[PDB]
């Protein structure tokens, strides 16, 4: 059965106006700013881009990557689809 959401978790992570992109559940470093309550840290791939978001909108990877693992126009997506798959716990800094 599956657990909550943790840091290093890896999803396709959908917002208002973009395709389902992926990314993971970052970790808060000491001293970081701390998310809502209730959301979690999302490092999206590719952009390098952060933002906080709820589990509705968190599709984990592995049964999503059929349906939202394919190639995309916009910015940064190829690049976040190689991330995901080939070096997905790497520091991006
Ligand atoms: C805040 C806004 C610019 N945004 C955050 N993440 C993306 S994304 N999913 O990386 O395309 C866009």
């Amino acid at each position: 059965m599956p657990h909550a959401f943790k840091p290093g978790d890896l999803v396709f992570a959908k917002m208002k106006g973009y395709p389902h992109w992926p990314a993971r559940i970052d970790d808060i470093a000491d001293g970081a700013v701390k998310p809502p309550p209730n959301k979690y840290p999302i490092f999206f791939f590719g952009t390098h881009e952060t933002a906080f978001l709820g589990p509705k909108d968190l599709f984990p990877y592995d049964k999503s990557k059929d349906k939202y693992g394919k190639p995309n126009k916009r910015k940064g997506f190829n690049e976040g689809l190689w991330e995901i798959q080939n070096n997905p716990h790497a520091s991006y800094s």
